[PDB]
């Protein structure tokens, strides 16, 4: 409930952060074209979303930080460092989307989709990551975190790079192995492509900045949140057939794409010689016939209730997680944001 | 003649690069097949051109930093930062050419037309930025001038993502407003987009290896290198056209994609309102024989001949750069660089 009553002020920042990067227009005038097609690019990237990876840095912030130090300025660096994970998050979706064939995101048309956009989006990727450490260095530049979060930010870009080359190799276009889709090979590529950006990220930000940079406090809460990491792709795996179009703001791609899906890797294990060989004609095709066909295999295999009841377990294996590796931070930190990816 | 005694020491220090990024492997076994994608990626994008670029930050290094400095773990960390600026380099050429339709670099097939790669590419690209601070922090990261390299490139990768911006809203695909090609739009999209990263760059990295920080020795050594880099670009422009194919490595495509070329603008100051109708009907177009129709209007114009005489002049104008604001540094370091650029 914490990220409610902080998400006002944090989403009311992202103007000064538009004014700000927007403010190395007037020093040179000849960028102002470019400088306004930065501005398209964040309004139609930035914003829309929930939002709540930037605000877990500023959450965090709130717990790790004594009241006594929480002064004006300070919440203002942590309300960037919090947009400056939403725009890491958005470099990685804009060219996520263009390699998945995506049509939609956040309840609107995918940038690279919008007529006059096209692979420039590429470059306006490239742009949304520069923009990090541009406000890194106008925020922070003074603190004794700075180059912590530096390398922070680009350790957690390389580790979603690595993991996104695994679920792009994973999913060869027209080329279908379902022999490759293996539970060691999905969990290495959820944690190396949402785990890291997604939840250790936002948490480790707010512990630099909170001067906790001990490798072991680190190394526990990572434990705690590349676990959470994992059942939030797994999670998001599902949605991306079973659910609610107009809730989750976009067209799921994963059949068609040939992912190594939670989905599919449950329906490997389950899938009788028959099954097999269904899933095996129809995976991996833009025929909307035969996604349906799989869709129909996974449902026969009761796979949603069999999400379902991976969601209890796995909730119950992150909380106990907590009781182990929480301390010496608050519990609160990682119950909130807990409530926050289960239901 | 100082780059190519330094030369092969820099190119077989690439099979030590690979290997350091590649080592990173076996401590997680699990994103193996990332790795490998990795090395095939630096492979062939990463080898194959002159090197120009990253050998500058070599030969400046040796002659900034007094000789009982150069011990082999300096120029260790020197050949390794003139390959971070390759990296960078291949990083913003890979996207490039997917972003410009291109079919050739450096005498082969561009990595995106690569069958089996397509717009997978844009991760590769996005994995050899993050290469170069991987390598900064494996080589670097204990001295005095890290984070001023870290936050050079990242200040360099800015400035070529505005540039290139600038660059592509210039150049709106179907659509020919050759208003919009002016001597002043040209010089500000090539200062962005390739002055700072091809020549800045590279010298700016070897001061401060050079412990030469001072914000008034790096404003004297832009004031030349700026120049010498919109130089390079007309060049390039001059050659998409203009250039051996054979010796160039690349296929043209600056009329196809209606780019702001300096041949554009050059035609449009001396064109009539006949051949200027001529060029606004032809321009900005994939058919072969429109394209051809352009070419013949820049011969017309005697185009090339105004190239080489621009060639001479700019020559000139950068030397006198050169006795202006090369003091306090070695103006070999300038003139060395001037030849390598000037036939
Ligand atoms: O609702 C959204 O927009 C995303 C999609 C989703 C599906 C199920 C559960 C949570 C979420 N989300 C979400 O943002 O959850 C919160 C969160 C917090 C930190 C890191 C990732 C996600
Ligand atoms: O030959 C090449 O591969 C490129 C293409 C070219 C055309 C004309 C003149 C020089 C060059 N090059 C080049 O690398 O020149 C040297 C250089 C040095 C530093 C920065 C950029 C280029
Ligand atoms: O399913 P993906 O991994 O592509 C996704 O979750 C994006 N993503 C990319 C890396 N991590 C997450 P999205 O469904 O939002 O398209
Ligand atoms: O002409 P471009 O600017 O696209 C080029 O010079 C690449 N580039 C991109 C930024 N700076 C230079 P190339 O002709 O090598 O494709
Ligand atoms: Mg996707
Ligand atoms: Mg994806
Ligand atoms: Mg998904
Ligand atoms: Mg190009
Ligand atoms: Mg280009
Ligand atoms: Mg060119």
């Amino acid at each position: 409930d914490v990220y409610a009553q902080e998400k006002q002020d944090f989403v009311q920042h992202f103007s000064q952060i538009v004014r700000v990067l927007t403010e190395d227009e007037m020093g040179h005038p000849e960028i102002g074209d470019a400088i306004a097609r930065l501005k398209e690019v964040l309004e139609y990237n930035a914003i829309g979303g929930k939002y709540n990876r930037g605000l877990t840095v500023v959450v965090a912030f709130r717990e790790l930080v004594e009241p006594r130090k929480q002064d004006a300025d300070s919440l203002q660096r942590a309300w960037t460092v919090g947009w400056c994970v939403e725009l890491l998050q958005a470099f990685f979706l804009v060219a996520d989307d263009i390699m998945d064939s995506s049509l939609t995101r956040r309840g609107q048309i995918c940038w690279y989709q919008k007529p006059g956009v096209g692979l420039d989006a590429i470059n306006d990727a490239n742009l949304l990551e520069a923009c990090i450490y541009r406000l890194l260095k106008l925020y922070c530049r003074e603190q004794p975190y700075y180059l912590n979060l530096i390398e922070l930010f680009l350790q957690s870009s390389y580790q979603t790079e690595i993991g996104q080359t695994l679920d792009l190799l994973t999913a060869p276009q027209g080329n279908v192995d379902l022999v490759r889709f293996t539970e060691k090979r999905y969990k290495s590529i959820v944690k190396y492509k949402t785990a890291f950006y997604s939840f250790y990220l936002p948490i480790a930000a707010a512990m630099y900045m909170a001067g906790i940079d001990g490798e072991k406090e680190h190394a526990n809460a990572k434990k705690i949140l590349l676990e959470m990491g994992e059942f939030f792709q797994i999670q998001d795996d599902y949605l991306d057939l079973f659910g609610d179009p107009s809730v989750t703001g976009k067209i799921g791609t994963d059949i068609q794409d040939n992912k190594c899906s939670w989905l599919v890797v449950q329906c490997l294990q389950r899938a009788t010689p028959e099954q097999y060989q269904i899933l095996k004609e129809n995976y991996g095709q833009k025929e909307a016939e035969k996604v349906a066909r799989v869709k129909a295999l996974y449902e026969e295999l009761d796979l949603p209730a069999v999400f379902l009841q991976y969601e209890e377990d796995s909730y119950s294996h992150i909380m106990a997680l907590i009781e182990q590796y929480a301390a010496p931070l608050p519990p609160a930190v990682f119950l909130g944001l807990a409530r926050k990816i289960y239901k």
